[PDB]
């Protein structure tokens, strides 16, 4: 039983860190897909504030 | 043994369901800090046509 529920366990193990692997990909994905949007806020930000410069010139 | 292999099995599932919630949680956060920056980097644009529009005024 304990075995089985070894098998189980490693294979819960193995899920629950197929998941994890999963959600990194997935995490990398939106966390690299945030550097964009992060990168393009800043670049919007950066555009944002020299359009503010050219505002004030 | 194979006990310890199911507590250690198991320990392995709970660490990567710890994992997988840290993960899930920070797939959430970083996903919805995206949604925030794609709104963001929107709003930002927005800027920088609004910004284009007052530099244009």
């Amino acid at each position: 039983i304990i075995e089985s529920d070894l098998e189980r366990a490693e294979e819960r193990a193995e899920l629950s860190e197929g998941k994890c692997a999963e959600l990194e990909e997935e995490l990398k994905t939106v966390t690299n897909n945030l550097k964009s949007l992060e990168a393009q806020a800043e670049k919007y930000s950066q555009k944002e504030d020299r359009y503010e410069e050219e505002i004030k010139v």
